[PDB]
């Protein structure tokens, strides 16, 4: 009675990628269903309990002892944005969510583009940019100042990309539920989201959305 | 006479990889030949100079305003792994350096997730310990300790997966190369490769290609 696929996660802009996906796809094609495993992503709980994301056995999964990741079968995949074109590539049959490689390449393409642009710009220096607020023992002004110029940036790329559109490829989909996790939490960053209105209707769009409600809750 | 991919670059570690595709490329398949357009990554520079990354222009092709990109036939691709995906794609038609998605899905998924490491981990993270330990105009031990620690669990992450293995995915590919622009400049970051004796001996065996000299010498 196991599920097809186990999604090791934590609520945070990273682990509520996956399951949103998982939550799209079955309210197109009633399925595939998903068992969800709460992984601790707290340091002080290295060694000490099982579901947390150091411990050995789920290094086999994630070779970098982070969430998300995925078993399919048994297959492992890791890195949100892998998780992604690996789950829209399997059951995604009609292209509701994704572009296919073969009969799109250029398509496919732009959406490789834009996972990549997420997975090397907004997730890394958003997440600077909470570190040294939330995390680093000191106050460091450069840093932050750093970071949270660098997030501005990257949200103005994204805003002017969005300008005239409802979804960054047009269509929603993976490159769209990436980003999400992310946009959702950029106000408790210290972005503005009033500065970048495009950005902030996109939000406010995918928030509603029931499948969302779903692949966010499931991670608690 | 003709190039067909024009690729705009600066010799730094996101800069080298496309380079290094597209000779190893030509050494198995007579091309693609290329234009390298070599683009000034210094803010100083802005405004000031054509050939410039934030260039009104250069942000048709790459929204960004980073390097590298290349077109191709007029058909624009930015982020380092999306243009190795896209080249190999387009180029690479007996997959002797990428795996094909239809005929190898499992492979391709595991040279994506590979691929998002280091377009999410390394990449990112020895980035930011280049700046704080190289190139900031103050010094921040404890930036500079955390990101040479961070890549040094990076580091200790890829270490481990070539244990046994030549290659992160067996045979070298498109996964090696986006790594090693990074790795190759490690030293420099700060990180003695002899506490990873795996990743130095595979950055040696890249090193030693006459394809990737030539495609770092091409962004010179
Ligand atoms: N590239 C990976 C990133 C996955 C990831 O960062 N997972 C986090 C939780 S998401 S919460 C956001 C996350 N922050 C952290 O993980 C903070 C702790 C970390 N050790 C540190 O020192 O920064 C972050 O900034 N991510 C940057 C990014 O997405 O590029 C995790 O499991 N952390 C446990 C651990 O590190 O032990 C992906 O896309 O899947
Ligand atoms: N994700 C993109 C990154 C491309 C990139 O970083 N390009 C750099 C040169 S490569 S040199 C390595 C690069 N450092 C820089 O670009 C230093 C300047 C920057 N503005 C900063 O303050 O961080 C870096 O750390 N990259 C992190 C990563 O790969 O994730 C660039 O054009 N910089 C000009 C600019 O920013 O205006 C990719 O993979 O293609």
């Amino acid at each position: 009675t196991d599920k097809p696929v186990v999604h090791y996660t934590a609520p945070t802009p990273n682990g509520w990628v996956p399951a949103i996906l998982l939550e799209e796809l079955k309210a197109v094609y009633g399925g595939p269903d998903y068992e969800t495993v709460k992984m601790s992503i707290r340091d002080a709980d290295i060694g000490k309990v099982h579901n947390q994301v150091k411990s050995d056995w789920f290094l086999k999964i994630c070779p970098n002892g982070r969430i998300p990741a995925i078993t399919h079968e048994g297959f492992p995949v890791f890195e949100t944005s892998a998780i992604l074109l690996y789950l829209a590539q399997h059951f995604d049959k009609e292209n509701a969510f994704s572009r296919d490689p073969v009969k799109d390449p250029k398509g496919y393409s732009e959406e490789l583009q834009w996972l990549f642009f997420a997975h090397g710009g907004i997730g890394p220096m958003q997440g600077q940019a909470n570190h040294f607020n939330l995390y680093a023992p000191e106050k460091i002004p450069y840093a932050i100042n750093r970071y949270l110029n660098e997030s501005k940036r990257l949200y103005r790329v994204l805003d002017d990309r969005l300008k005239g559109r409802e979804y960054i490829l047009g269509t929603y989909g993976i490159a769209d539920i990436k980003i999400f996790g992310w946009a959702r939490i950029a106000p408790r960053t210290g972005l503005d989201l009033d500065e970048f209105p495009n950005v902030k209707a996109w939000v406010e769009r995918i928030e509603k959305r029931p499948a969302v409600q779903a692949g966010i809750n499931s991670c608690n």
